[PDB]
């Protein structure tokens, strides 16, 4: 009762960390098409860019390490010689949380190189 009740309570705060990367990444996506190649935006359009790239790095490192602690805890209670429905419920929420985190974080890995590979 106590260990799975803390596991459901910590996911409701991490869904706030998942929405907080996809809103900050949607702002970088309006900035990076006028400025990667600046033919028209601002002077220091860069005046805000040291804020948005250092903001996604601080939350992304806070969330990515709570996602490894769920994958690290399944492989440590599997190897004990166990077969239970509480173990299998834990991989059901991890595969929905890591699939929505890869669609935005694997897209953000291509966003920093697409700023300066072409710089069109």
């Amino acid at each position: 009762d106590r260990f799975m009740d803390e596991f459901f309570e910590q996911v409701e705060e991490i869904r706030g960390f998942i929405d907080k990367i996809a809103e900050n990444v949607e702002e970088v996506k309006r900035k990076h098409s006028a400025i990667l190649a600046s033919p028209n935006p601002d002077e220091k359009t860069k005046e805000e860019l040291e804020e948005l790239m250092s903001d996604i790095k601080k939350t992304a490192n806070k969330v990515r390490s709570k996602l490894k602690s769920i994958e690290q805890s399944i492989e440590q209670e599997e190897g004990l010689n166990r077969s239970s429905a509480d173990l299998r419920i834990r991989k059901t929420q991890h595969s929905t949380l890591s699939r929505k985190f890869v669609e935005v974080m694997s897209e953000y890995n291509a966003t920093q190189s697409d700023y300066r590979e072409r710089s069109k």
